[PDB]
């Protein structure tokens, strides 16, 4: 379940976030196949509460109704085509799974579904599933509220509603039965992993259970006996008694300290500096690297209001944001993830976004094409973090010198910091209020390299800044404060 079951030597996943299926195949076939990417987290494909107050927010996806395969993302035929596409094109596809609850219980009986399938939170009937009142966990619970009220009681949190979401009896042998043949339903289509929603809202022991009723990957295109790669949604940023290890012998986890120590250490805050980042990684209090997944930014707490707060940093934020992310794939810990997000109208009163439940880009309720501008960025307010030419060609990177040590640390003991993979790739960062002029060993080959942050290597030559490695392995690196990205990344595949 530790393995991502990319192709080797793609080391990322984006998260799509919204996408419609069409738009997740096309981008499969004309960039993410020939950028390096190595597969896709996908929205929940299963059948959703449609919310009308407020509008068709992106959080109703995470209250189930049924487990077709019917959003507004697209219709069965249509995420079969996607994966089928992806696959052919050596992309993979991880399906966000929202397997601890069923939708709010209060949300009104009807057939306001995205499938118009029938539900009645109130009577506990989804009959789409089938689920009934025996398939919750109603008389389980122990507060009061019937809601989860007390982190500090780890009993409660996974047998009580999240924020009124109906919370499923997973120790049941039928209710495992039911979400592993909707899991194996989407491996069977070619499906490569899952992230697991709300992880820290089940006992181990019953995604155990469940993890173990499904299949190895469609050997149509896996190898046989390979297993769904398995990442925990697991929010653990200490001082609670859950602890992520408790979910390590059924997947990867999680490492939400990731983004908000980065966010924390590039914005600066309470005494925070890059040149602390040398020991990052296990040094700063994270899960074992063969146990992450990390990001500096989801779906979730780019909003302000998740784990990390306002530390975290997002594409509204592009400048540091663009470090930060950069600073992830040049890093060997941790499996990343890159976000590509949409814009919304953000909106803050007294420190909160009060549109931070806005949709993706529709047109009454429809969600917009992914439109490709000419110059690779896309329009209809879809930001495409993933094809900024800085993230990309960092996502390349990553991919470039897999497997390569951590090596050549270089710090100014304040925010000028670089670093190298091995003998493949090497990176230089400065987050002072000064400019950063020096020659630093790169540990790489003599040569001319193209910065990969600044430019590209085209037809032989970079279009942006070129960096010299004399025979003694060093070069001379120069970043003013006042660049527009402040970070060079050079690698064996941008050498002239
Ligand atoms: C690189 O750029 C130079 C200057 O524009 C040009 O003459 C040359 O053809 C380009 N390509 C190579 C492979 O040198
Ligand atoms: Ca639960
Ligand atoms: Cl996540």
């Amino acid at each position: 379940q530790y393995s991502p079951n990319t192709q080797q030597g793609r080391t990322s996943i984006v998260h799509l976030f919204e996408w419609r299926w069409v738009d997740i195949a096309l981008e499969c076939e004309r960039y993410l196949a020939p950028k390096g990417f190595g597969g896709v987290q996908v929205s929940p494909p299963n059948e959703n509460v449609a919310i009308y107050n407020p509008f068709r927010p992106w959080w109703e996806r995470y209250q189930p109704v049924s487990y077709k395969l019917c959003t507004r993302s697209g219709n069965e035929d249509e995420f079969r085509n996607m994966v089928t596409r992806c696959n052919n094109v050596g992309v993979r596809i991880y399906v966000d799974a929202v397997i601890n609850h069923m939708c709010g219980n209060a949300v009104s009986a009807g057939t306001s579904s995205t499938c118009g399938s029938y539900f009645n939170p109130g009577s506990r009937d989804f009959p789409a599933v089938p689920y009934s009142g025996w398939d919750f966990n109603d008389g389980k619970c122990k507060t009061g509220s019937g809601d989860i009220e007390n982190y500090n009681d780890a009993t409660q949190v996974r047998d009580c509603r999240l924020t009124g979401l109906l919370d499923l009896a997973l120790e049941k042998d039928y209710v495992r039965s039911k979400i592993a043949e909707y899991m194996n339903h989407l491996i069977d289509i070619g499906v490569a992993g899952f992230r697991l929603d709300a992880s820290k809202h089940m006992w181990p022991g019953d995604i155990k259970a469940i993890l173990d009723k499904l299949h190895n990957l469609n050997s149509n295109w896996f190898p046989a006996g390979s297993k769904p790669f398995i990442y925990q949604e697991v929010i653990d940023l200490g001082g609670e008694p859950i602890k992520s290890s408790d979910y390590f012998g059924n997947g990867r986890v999680t490492e939400f300290k990731y983004g908000a120590k980065l966010g924390t250490v590039i914005r600066k805050w309470n005494g925070e500096k890059m040149s602390y980042l040398k020991n990052w990684g296990e040094g700063w209090g994270f899960v074992p690297s063969d146990r992450a997944l990390v990001f500096v930014d989801n779906h979730d707490n780019q909003r302000g209001h998740g784990a990390g707060g306002a530390s975290i940093l997002t594409f509204w934020d592009a400048r540091l944001y663009k470090m930060a992310v950069g600073f992830m794939l040049a890093h060997p810990y941790g499996f990343t993830r890159v976000m590509s997000s949409y814009r919304w109208p953000r909106q803050f009163q007294n420190g909160n976004d009060v549109n931070d439940w806005v949709g993706p880009p529709n047109n009454n309720g429809v969600i917009k094409e992914v439109t490709i501008n000419p110059d690779t960025t896309c329009g209809n307010d879809w930001v495409c973090e993933h094809r900024w030419r800085q993230i990309r060609n960092m996502v390349i990177f990553r991919n470039v010198v897999d497997g390569q040590p951590f090596t050549n640390w270089y710090d100014n003991g304040s925010n000028q910091v670089a670093f190298g993979r091995g003998n493949r790739g090497f990176i230089v960062f400065n987050n002072d209020d000064w400019s950063f002029s020096l020659t630093l060993q790169t540990g790489l080959p003599a040569g001319t390299y193209c910065d990969v942050i600044s430019g590209d290597k085209i037809n032989g030559n970079c279009t942006g800044i070129k960096i010299y490695v004399s025979d003694d392995g060093k070069a001379h690196f120069s970043i003013s404060n006042s660049a527009e990205d402040p970070f060079i990344a050079i690698h064996a595949e941008s050498k002239l």
